[PDB]
């Protein structure tokens, strides 16, 4: 009577979500055994297919984007899984990085309004401002992208490696 | 009568200079001079004025340059030698932190400079940032790739690395490496 959808699969991407053109991505649908359906879509166009894996061997700037998908048992679907915002870098040159508690700015030159920071293994700072303040000042790696937020899927290739060290 | 004072040689906006990048020299003695001879020590070719522009660095334009002033028929000593560097010459080293004695050590870091060409030289230095705050640019220089920075301020650092043999031809600049001293 009340038999509402199935769980909400998984949609990873591996390696990673984050992926430099003509690099290598797949992208998995899991759900609990019993599937009899999968499908896979990309958002942008509504095309989808019927298989569980999206094999993509070179990244390309048309297949950036937002991804879901859902699975059929029985003649119940399931809820679509959380969506896949599937970024492409190298899209543009890349930013310049520069500087307790230290304060890193993300330097780009084609006026984009977005950047992206993150510490490497990991740790992600998004924010709207050229300028990131991060707390806690752990010694690591940093990097940054820079991007439209008119086209939030499209990166820039990664900024020269900021190697922050704490005595 | 006897020699007068040597006038000065300053590159702007800087002596280290990347290829393609602009770069003046100018020659400054006393007020009144009436003849300026600015020279690069390599081809002891010279050019009576006090000022060259140099519109895009060139490897062959890297290297030592000197100048003197003659007011009347007197000359004055001659001006300290501005050594012209091109950088990104070569590929850029990697700047990397080396670990320190578990013991006290005084605010000693060491930094390692790292490259592959051979080079024997190398030039560490943190940047110096500008006012409200004016902090002055260090420079270090070590003829091997580790070098212990001591009582090491904090701030970023950046490394070049170069040959003996054309000591005017650097790489370009390693990736910063911002040094928070605690
Ligand atoms: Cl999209």
């Amino acid at each position: 009577g009340q038999s509402g959808p199935l769980p909400k699969p998984s949609l990873q991407a591996l390696p990673s979500s984050l992926v430099p053109l003509e690099k290598p991505v797949t992208l998995r649908c899991q759900g609990p055994p019993g599937v009899d359906l999968y499908r896979l879509e990309k958002l942008s166009s509504s095309r989808y297919q019927d298989q569980a894996v999206l094999f993509i061997p070179a990244m390309k700037r048309s297949l950036a984007g937002r991804y879901r998908c859902s699975y059929q048992n029985g003649s119940l679907w399931s809820l679509p899984s959380d969506q896949l915002e599937l970024v492409a870098t190298g899209v543009f040159a890349k930013p310049s990085l520069s500087a307790g508690d230290v304060t890193l700015q993300c330097q780009t030159r084609y006026g984009f309004d977005q950047f992206a920071l993150y510490k490497e293994g990991e740790r992600w700072y998004r924010a709207s401002f050229p300028i990131i303040t991060v707390t806690a000042a752990h010694s690591g790696t940093y990097r940054c992208y820079s991007f439209s937020s008119r086209d939030p899927y499209l990166w820039s290739a990664p900024s020269d490696p900021l190697e922050l060290v704490v005595t």
